[PDB]
C-alpha cells in the first residue's frame, strides 16, 4: 500500500522510507514536500532532480543507506539500473538511474531483475542481501558487489572507500572494500588492472601514504630531489603555476590540498556530477592566476609517480592511456628534450 | 487510509472519491496532478486554488456531488465552513470554504461539528446526512437544509434551483428547493422574506412567465404599454441605453439576453464569483457603448416589475433595500417629477 | 545542427519543424516558450506535458503532419513508440509515446529502430514512409500501416478515418484507410477481426447509415418498432433513463447526440485521453439526472444491433467480449425472461 | 502612492485602474493575482505575460479603455511605446509595448515624453487627452491619433474601426476612426496611401459590399461570371482548392467564411499577434486537404479585385507592392498566357 | 549560429561560452539548465536573475572572464551596459546591466557599440581588446579602462583590485589596477580625486598598512594613544560599543574583522548587491546588542583617519560628503565640545 502519505510518515519517523505502516499530512507546493507538525508546515523534501516532486521524494526515501559503491564507479562499468534499491546520488541530489527494479510504481521498469526488460540492462546486484550473488549468476547483464568470496567467481578488489549516506569513507565499523564482478551477454567478465581515484576533499585533505606525507610537509624542491622527481615536471603539473595569467599545471588534487594550506582560490565545478577526472574552472585568489578548464584527479601521489616514470618521453605529444576506477582515462603527455612538460588527464 | 494515491484511484475508477480502497501511480508537476496509463501520463486535475495542488486534488474530489445550494446563498447566509463535505464552487474552481471538518487531514480543523473550535462557525448542514438535524441542533453557530419538516423547527422555503456538479438546475429526477434553517449564537434565527434570484445564463436564457415571454417577443414600447410601465425607466434601467460612450442602465439579466439575440457584446466579469448581484465592464460591439461597472441582476422580470412599482417616486435619490437571496440588496432610485430616472443595485 | 532556436525558426517561419536552417531569438518562461517578433514576445508553445519545457516544444513541432492513426488504435495494438516520427497526442497536447527514435536528442533512445534497445518495444512504422517497411520487416516487434498491398504480408484493413493534424477526418483529397499489420516477438500476428468507433463528437454529429438517421429523426417507439428492437432495452441502453436520480444506460454516442439537440447536459472526462470506450460523469441539466462513470462507445447504430442480437438472452448476468478497434472490449449483459434489462461497455 | 493593493482596489471597485483611493488585501500565487472576498481568494488576473505578475496586474489595470488604434496599426506605424497610457494587445493578453512613460514604476522609462531617452523612440500620442498634440509637436519621433483637424498638420484618414477593450469595432456612440500623423527624426512625414484590412472574425463575419454579399449567396461560377473575374484565378484565390493533399488558394478571408458555413475546417494560429496578414496551419475537416502556412488577409473583396485587376498579368513570376494598413505588403502574382495562375499576400 | 545546445556545448566543454562548435542535449525545469551526461540529468545553471531562464543562461556563460572592474566602480561611474562583452554581477548572481551590444540576441539593443541606439548611454569600453580605446575616442557617451597609456587623455588611477570570475583581488600574474577614462556628451571629462574602498571580507581580512596591523594587534587604548586619537570617538565609530541594546558604532570594516575573531556576530545583507557603503541588520551573538541598519564601508584605516582628521569638529550635526570609488558618499558628523561623538556614511 504504497503512498505519498505513508512515504512522509516514514521519512517523519523512521528517517527514511522503513516500510512503516501510517500516514501524516502532506502539502505540494512547487517542488518542495511539507508536512503539518502541530499545525505549522514543515520541508521534507525539495527536488533538485528532473522528476516530479513526489516521486523523486519517494526515491529519495528509498535511497540505500548501506555503504555502497560511489556513483563514479557504478558508471565506469556501465550499471544502468539497481535490482531492488535506489543508488541516491549525493554529487547531483537526484538517483544515480533513471528507473528503478521493485521499487517505485511511476520508474519502475520491472518488480524483480529477472523480468526481460532487464535482460539487456546492466543490473546492480549486492551480494549483502539474500538472493542477490544468485539473481547475478541468471542475469545476462550486470555487476555484483559482496564482501567475501563467490563461488566459481574470481574476483575483483575495489576501491576500500565507498559512499555511506553521501559520505564517501573507508569503513572501520562497516566494510567499504567490495569484491567486484560483471558480466557481459552471459559471460562472466575479467576485470581489468585499475588504479582508483582516492575521493578526497579539499578542506579534509589527508595523506594515505609517507610520500603524501612527504608532499605536504616539505618544500617543492626538498620533495623532488627525495623522490628523484627532476625532468617529470611536478612544479609545473602537481605544484601548479601561478606565475602567469593562464594557471599552469595544478592536476592532482594533492597540489591543490597543498596550495589551499597557504592560500585560498575558486573551484567553479561546471559539471556536478561523480566523476574519475574532474573539470573546474580555478582563480587563484592570491594572484589572479586562472584556468577555465582545470581537469582535477585524485589519485595517491605514489600511484600517480608510478604512472608519470612508466611512460616514454621521447614523443613532443601523446595520448596515454590508464585504467582508473574501472575506466580508461586519457591523459596528454607533453615531452621536450627527454624530459616532461606537462602530463594532464582529460574529461570526455 | 488516507493518501494521494488512493484519491487518484477513487477518481480514475469511481468519477471521484468514493471510499474506495487502491491505489493509482501519481505524478504531480506544478499545479497539475497526471497518472500514468498504459506508459503515458493522463492529467487527472489542474489546481485553480491557492491551497497546494495535492490538497486541492483531495477536496474536488471529495466535492459534494448531490444538488447543493448555490454558493451566493452559503454566502448570504453566513456560511464559514461545511460539516463532512466539500461544496466546490465551479465559478471559482475552488472550494467554496477555506477549512473542513472530517474531509481531509491538511484542511480539517475538526473531524466532527461538535469540537468546540467549530462553535464560533457557522456550519453547513445536511439534513439529507444521517445525524446532521441534530448536529445542527447541538451547534452555536450553522445553517441547515433539508428536504422536508424538522420537528418544531420554523422553516424558510428556498430557491426551486440547486447546483449539482456546477449545473445549476430546478430538479426533475432529483429534489433541488430545501427548506433553510440559520442559527446565530445558539439561537434559530428566523431568516428574512425574500425574492430569489433566477440564476440563468445569458447564452442560453429562458423566460420563466408570460411577463419574460411577451419581453423578449414584443418591441420595447407595445411591452412597456401591454404591462402599464410608462414612467419607471424600463428603456433605460432593463432594454439599455446604448446612443452614448457610457452605456446606460441594462441591470437585469433578461435585458442584456435581449439584446444578445441582436447584437452581441463583451461582459468583462471581473470579479469572478457566484454573488446575487454581479458587476461587469461590458462593451457594446454593435455601436461601442460601454461602462466598467455595470451590476446585473437575474430577476423574474415580474419580481423586478413588483419591486419597482412598489417604492414612492417622489424624492430626487433614495437608497430602497430588496432582501434577495436571504441578503439585504441596496438599490438607488432616482427620480424627477413622480417618474423613475434610474434603478439599480450596487454590488457591495 | 538541432537547436531550440532553430526548432523556433521553423515553427514560425513553416508553420512546424521542416528541416530549415536559420534561428529566432527564444524566451523560456515556466512552460512557455516564446519568441521576440518587432520588440514584443509571442507565444509559440504552451507546454502541458510532463516532458521539460524545451524537449516538449520540439517533439510538438516535429510532429507528424500527415494522416495518422489516432492514438486509440496505436495503444489497442500495443504501440510503444514510433519509427522516426512524433505521434502527436491532440487529446491530451502531448506526445502519444515517452521516448523516440531518430527525432530528439532528449528523448531519443535510438537513432535507427534496427537499435537493439527497440528489439523489445513495439515500433510504429508507417509505409509511407521509405525503407519503413522493411525496417518492420526486421524488427523484433512492430506494428505497420501501409496504403497498398506488401508482398506477402496478410493485411487488416484499418478504419476509414486517421487523425491529420488533431482532426479526425476520413480523407478525400487524402488515404486516411490504412491496411495494419503487426508482429511480436519476431513473428507476425494475424490481427483479429473488429468492429471500429466512429470517432464523432457530440456537438458536430452526423449519422452514417439510414438507421442513424431514422434514430434522430424518429421518435423512441417508432424506431423500436421499424427495426424490431423490442425486449432489447434500447430505451434504457441508447435512449438514456432520465426519470431517477442515477441517470440509466446512455451508452451509445448517437443516443448522446439526440438527447443533446433536445436538452443540454455535462460530461466530465475525468480520464482525458482517446480511448475506444469513454468514461464520463454525467449530469443532465434538465432534469438532474446524473451517474458518476457512464461508459460511452460511439459505434455505428447498425454495428451496436448487430452486436446486441447476436446474443444468448437467456441468463441473468454475463460477460460479452467484442473486438472493437482491435482490442477486446468486455460488455454486460443483463437480461431477465428472455429480454435485455441493460448492455454496457466497460473501461478498463 | 502606487501600489498593488491599490491597483487591486481599483480593479474590484472600479472595473480597471481609475486613480480611487484605498487598497484591498492581495496574494500573489505564481503567475495569479487573488484578493480576499469573505473569507475566500478570487482570481483577479492570470499573468500571460513575460512581465512579473505584479507589474503586468499594474499595466492590464491601466490599459486604455477608449477607442485605441487596432495593434497592427501601430506595429505598422514604426510604434515602440505610448505616451502616458498602456496600449493592452488583447491578442496576445500582453501590454502591446515592453515599456512605458509616466505609468508605471517598474516599466517607465520616463515620467513625461519629453524626456530625452524618447527622442529616439516613436512615441503614441492621444490627441484626445490634453497636452498630447503638442507632446507630439516637440517629440522627435511620434504617431499621433485625433478625432479632428490639427492647425498646419496634414492628415492621414485612419481605419474606420479601433480597439474598444478588445472589441475590434465601427463606433457608433463613439469615434473610431482617426486622423493618423507620423514623425520620424523631427520631421513630419506623408503617410502612404493606404488600404484597410477588415479586421472581421470568421465566426462572425459579416459582408461590407454587394460584391461580399454576392460572393457568400452565389455559387462561384455565377459571382465570377456577374463581376467579370473571368482568368483572375478566384477559383484558387479566393474559393479555395480542397481537391488536393495540399490545400490550394484560399488568402481572403471572405473565402474562408464561406467555406466555414458549408464544412469546417481548423486554423493553427502559430504565430499568435495582430497583423495585417496572418499565417495558418490549416486542415480541412471534410476533405483532409491541408497547408502549413495559409497566408490569410481580410481584405474587402472590392480592394481585392480592385488590387488584382490593375496587375500587369504578362510575366511569370512577380512581386506586387502593395500598401495595406501602412505597411508595404508583397504579393506573389503567378501568370500564364495573360492569365492569374495564383496571388498571395506574404508575411514578412 | 547561435543556440541554447550551443551555449551549453561550450559551458560543458570550455568552462564557458568560448565560440566553440557543437550541441549538447538539454533540458529546461523551472529556472535550471540541464544536460543529458550518460543517460543522466546535469544541472549547468540555476537562474537567479529576472531575465528568462535560457538568456539568463546564455549571458552568464558569455560573462567576461579576465578581471574587470568591481560592479560598484561602473555603477558610480553611471556605466550604462558594456560594449561587447558581460559583466556578471556575482553580488546579484545576475547581470550587471539589463542589456547587451553584440553578444545576445535577446538582450541586445545594438550589435555594436557605433550605433545611434549606444550614443546616449554610458558604454563601458575595455582598452585591453583591439579597437576599444578607438571605440571610446568616437563614442559620445562612456567609461573606459586600460592598463597602460591613453595618447593625449589624462588617466585616473583607478583601485589596484579588480574582480576575476567573481573574486575580488589585486593582481600578481594579471593587472587590476586600471586607468579610468569617461566621456559625458562627447566631452573627456576630469576624474574627481577619489578614495577607493578596499573590498575585504569578514573572514579573510588581512591588514593593507602598519596602521591596520596595529589596530588588529593592539588593544583599543594602546591604538588609540599611538596615533593621537583621542576626541575622535574611535571607540564608537570603528571599535564599537556593544553595551547598550542598540549596537554602537562598527561603521569600518576592520574593526567588524577585529570583533569576529573574538565572537562572532550576524550580519544580515538585506539590500544584496555591490556598494561602496553596505547597510547590515548586525546581531552581536555575545552581548545581543543589535541594529537594523548599519552602515559598513572599507575604507583603508589611514584613509578614514585621514578623512575624519580634515573635519570642523565645531557644529552639532553636519553632513560631510566625500568622494569614495568616485561617487560622492555623505557622512553625518556629530560632535559637542570640539570633539567627535559619531561620524558614520550613510547610503542612499
Ligand atoms: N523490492 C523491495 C526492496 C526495496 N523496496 S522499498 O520500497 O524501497 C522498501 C524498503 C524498506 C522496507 C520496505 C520496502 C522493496
Ligand atoms: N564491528 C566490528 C566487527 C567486524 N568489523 S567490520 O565492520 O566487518 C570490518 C572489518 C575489517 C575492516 C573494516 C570493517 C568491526
Ligand atoms: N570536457 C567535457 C567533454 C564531455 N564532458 S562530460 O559530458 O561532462 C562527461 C563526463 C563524464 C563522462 C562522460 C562525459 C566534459
Ligand atoms: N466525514 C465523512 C463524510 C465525508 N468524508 S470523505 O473523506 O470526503 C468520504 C467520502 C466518500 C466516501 C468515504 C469518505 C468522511
Ligand atoms: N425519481 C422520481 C420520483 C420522485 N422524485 S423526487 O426526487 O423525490 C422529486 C420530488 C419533488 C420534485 C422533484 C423531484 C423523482
Ligand atoms: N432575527 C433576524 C435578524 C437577521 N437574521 S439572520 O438569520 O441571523 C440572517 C443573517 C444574514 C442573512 C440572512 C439571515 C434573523
Ligand atoms: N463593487 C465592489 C465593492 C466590493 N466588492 S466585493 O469585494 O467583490 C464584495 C462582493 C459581495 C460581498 C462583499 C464584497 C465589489
Ligand atoms: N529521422 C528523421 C525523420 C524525422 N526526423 S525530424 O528530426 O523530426 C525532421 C523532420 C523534418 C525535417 C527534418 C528533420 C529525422
Ligand atoms: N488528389 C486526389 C487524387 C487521388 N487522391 S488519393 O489521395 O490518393 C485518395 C484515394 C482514395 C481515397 C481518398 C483519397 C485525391
Ligand atoms: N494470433 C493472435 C493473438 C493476438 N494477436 S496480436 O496481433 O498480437 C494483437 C494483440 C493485441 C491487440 C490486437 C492484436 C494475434
Ligand atoms: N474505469 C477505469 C478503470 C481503469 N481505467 S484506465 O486507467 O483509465 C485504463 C483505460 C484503458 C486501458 C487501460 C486502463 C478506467
Ligand atoms: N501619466 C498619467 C496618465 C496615465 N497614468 S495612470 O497611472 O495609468 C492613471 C490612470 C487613471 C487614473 C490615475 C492614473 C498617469
Ligand atoms: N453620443 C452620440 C452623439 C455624437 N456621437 S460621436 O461619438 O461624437 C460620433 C461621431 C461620428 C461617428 C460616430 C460617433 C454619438
Ligand atoms: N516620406 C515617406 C517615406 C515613408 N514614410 S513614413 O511616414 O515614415 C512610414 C513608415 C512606415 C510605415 C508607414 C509610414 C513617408
Ligand atoms: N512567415 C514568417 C516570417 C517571419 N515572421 S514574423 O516573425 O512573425 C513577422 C511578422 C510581421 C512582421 C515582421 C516579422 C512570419
Ligand atoms: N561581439 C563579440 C564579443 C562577445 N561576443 S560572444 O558571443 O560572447 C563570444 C565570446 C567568445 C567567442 C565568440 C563569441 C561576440
Ligand atoms: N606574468 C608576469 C609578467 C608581468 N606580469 S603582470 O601580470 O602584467 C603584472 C605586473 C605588475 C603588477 C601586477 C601584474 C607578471
Ligand atoms: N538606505 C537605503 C536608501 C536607498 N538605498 S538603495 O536602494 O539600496 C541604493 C543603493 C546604492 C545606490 C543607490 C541606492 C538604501
Amino acid at each position: 500500500a504504497m503512498s505519498l502519505e505513508n512515504v512522509a510518515f516514514n521519512v517523519v519517523n523512521k528517517g527514511h522510507f522503513d516500510g512503516q505502516q501510517g500516514e501524516v499530512p502532506v502539502s505540494i507546493i512547487n517542488n518542495t514536500v511539507y508536512t503539518k507538525v502541530d499545525g505549522v508546515d514543515v520541508e521534507l523534501f525539495e527536488n533538485k532532480t528532473t522528476l516530479p516532486v513526489n516521486v523523486a521524494f519517494e526515491l529519495w526515501a528509498k535511497r540505500n543507506i548501506k555503504p555502497v559503491p560511489e556513483v563514479k564507479i557504478l558508471n565506469n562499468l556501465g550499471v544502468d539500473i539497481a535490482a531492488n534499491t535506489v543508488i541516491w546520488d549525493y554529487k547531483r541530489d537526484a538517483p544515480a538511474h533513471i528507473s528503478t527494479i521493485g521499487v517505485c510504481s511511476m520508474t519502475d521498469i520491472a518488480k524483480k531483475p529477472t523480468e526481460t526488460i532487464c535482460a539487456p540492462l546492466t543490473v546492480f546486484f549486492d551480494g549483502r542481501v539474500d538472493g542477490q550473488v544468485d539473481l547475478f549468476r541468471n542475469a545476462r547483464n550486470g555487476v555484483l558487489i559482496t564482501e567475501g568470496s563467490v563461488k566459481g567467481l574470481q574476483p575483483s578488489v575495489g576501491p576500500k572507500q565507498a559512499s555511506l549516506n553521501g559520505v564517501t569513507l573507508i569503513g572501520e565499523a562497516v566494510k567499504t572494500q567490495f569484491n567486484y564482478y560483471k558480466k557481459v551477454d552471459g559471460v562472466v567478465q575479467q576485470l581489468p588492472e585499475t588504479y582508483f581515484t582516492q575521493s578526497r576533499n579539499l578542506q579534509e585533505f589527508k595523506p594515505r601514504s609517507q610520500m603524501e606525507i612527504d608532499f605536504l610537509e616539505l618544500a617543492m624542491d626538498e620533495f623532488i630531489e627525495r623522490y628523484k622527481l627532476e625532468g617529470y615536471a611536478f612544479e609545473h603539473i602537481v605544484y601548479g603555476d601561478f606565475s602567469h595569467s593562464q594557471l599552469g599545471g595544478l592536476h592532482l588534487l594533492i597540489g591543490l590540498a597543498k596550495r589551499f594550506k597557504e592560500s585560498p582560490f575558486e573551484l567553479e565545478d561546471f559539471i556536478p556530477m561523480d566523476s574519475t577526472v574532474k573539470n573546474y574552472f580555478i582563480t587563484d585568489a592570491q594572484t589572479g592566476s586562472s584556468k577555465c578548464v582545470c581537469s582535477v584527479i585524485d589519485l595517491l601521489l605514489d600511484d600517480f609517480v608510478e604512472i608519470i616514470k612508466s611512460q616514454d618521453l621521447s614523443v613532443v605529444s601523446k595520448v596515454v592511456k590508464v585504467t582508473i576506477d574501472y575506466t580508461e582515462i586519457s591523459f596528454m603527455l607533453w615531452c621536450k628534450d627527454g624530459h616532461v612538460e606537462t602530463f594532464y588527464p582529460k574529461l570526455q
